[PDB]
């Protein structure tokens, strides 16, 4: 899918985690977010279209998706192990990674 | 994009890194390995076909691909930084993770 | 050695990184922050003096220092590899981890 | 707190994990290993005494302790989650990190 379709998946599933009742709901939404981050990684965003593929800006853009996937790995351990409130708080902290990339490149 | 094809991609690229001429060749092989691990994670392997998706065996099988992806993230920092011999030594340490999964599930 | 002294070291070194001109200055400040977080990990804060060491609250308090030290490991690769602006932006993103612990336990 | 004393602590606690009966014994041993690896990071090993503290070899030596502590972080999630057999298998995989540093620098 294209970059804007993957951003709608990340935004919709963050809202599902905030309102979730149980572990199965939080694990399914975190899994869908990790798949959307892995697919977004191959895109070139509109503000970087004139840059080279190997530019420092394109390295920094791709790096943000590696960081988001490592944060989701840790939150999945909490959601699978009777720490669902701690996993919901971890998902709130993902917003710092979303906002950093938007401020530079959106 | 079946499990056997993803395994071929992992094995061929590990060999490219061992014999590489420069940093560009190491970075391109490590990136192909990470794409194949993200694709392999969705498979149910032949020996676990009779188990639940929520079984402790299927959680441990999926977990090995998350561990491989985090090891590749660190090796990519070394390869991009003028630390090419260090990145080739890190790629040889991935074999620990490959062998642990094979002894249990292949 | 006390928790308040370690917190002053973390805050002072964030300010040094924001004002830095070169890689050596950023790497030195990040290293001092990692040593202060590793010393704070064994402390008990005033609001948790009544709790078991194996309570969920004490597990979550110690977890925040494990997360902070992993974020400093990633920023140190950027600082060593000449990516000074990218290491400064990573240090600004640490504030998310500081703010989350303080809202729960300060 | 010398390098040889920290190494004895790492070796004794690794052996505890292999034949442990319960989660509490595996959590206590992993925590003792993380504190010994953090204290070892400040030492200069006899074979690197004539190198600069900023040499590529001293950066690689320090990096091995950062890698070991990230591996202990993930194994502590499994030991706290009722996944004691999975934590014992993760501890077997630490051996690849111990053996890679010894082959270079011991
Ligand atoms: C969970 C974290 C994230 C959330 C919730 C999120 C959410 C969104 C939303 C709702 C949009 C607007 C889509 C529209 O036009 O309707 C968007 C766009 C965008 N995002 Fe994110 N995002 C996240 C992380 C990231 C990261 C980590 C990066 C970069 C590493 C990033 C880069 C972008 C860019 C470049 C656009 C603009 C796409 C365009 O205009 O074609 N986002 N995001
Ligand atoms: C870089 C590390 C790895 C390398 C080089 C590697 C290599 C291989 C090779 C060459 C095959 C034989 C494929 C064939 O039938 O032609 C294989 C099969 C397999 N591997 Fe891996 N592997 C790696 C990591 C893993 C990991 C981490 C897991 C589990 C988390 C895993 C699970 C399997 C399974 C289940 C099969 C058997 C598939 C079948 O019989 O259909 N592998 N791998
Ligand atoms: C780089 C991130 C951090 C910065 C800049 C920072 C800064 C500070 C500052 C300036 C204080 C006030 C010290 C005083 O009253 O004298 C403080 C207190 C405190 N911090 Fe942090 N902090 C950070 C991370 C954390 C983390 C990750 C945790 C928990 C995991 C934490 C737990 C606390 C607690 C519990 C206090 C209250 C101490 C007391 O009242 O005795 N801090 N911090
Ligand atoms: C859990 C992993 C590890 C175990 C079980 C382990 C165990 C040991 C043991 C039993 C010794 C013998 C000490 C003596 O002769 O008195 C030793 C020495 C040594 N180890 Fe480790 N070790 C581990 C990880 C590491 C790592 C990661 C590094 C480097 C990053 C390292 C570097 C050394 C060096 C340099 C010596 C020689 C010290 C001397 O001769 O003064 N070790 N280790
Ligand atoms: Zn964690
Ligand atoms: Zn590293
Ligand atoms: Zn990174
Ligand atoms: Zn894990």
């Amino acid at each position: 899918a294209d970059l804007e379709d993957n951003m709608e998946t990340l935004n919709d599933n963050l809202k599902v985690i905030e309102k979730a009742d149980n572990a199965a709901q939080v694990k399914d939404a975190l899994t869908k977010m990790a798949a959307a981050a892995a697919d977004a990684w191959s895109a070139t965003p509109p503000k970087l279209e004139d840059k080279s593929p190997d530019s420092p800006e394109m390295h920094d853009f791709r790096h943000g998706f590696w960081i988001l996937i490592g944060q989701i790995h840790d939150a999945l351990h909490l959601a699978n192990c009777g720490k669902v409130k701690e996993a919901q708080a971890a998902a709130e902290q993902l917003k710092c990674t979303c906002n950093a990339c938007h401020q530079k490149y959106r």
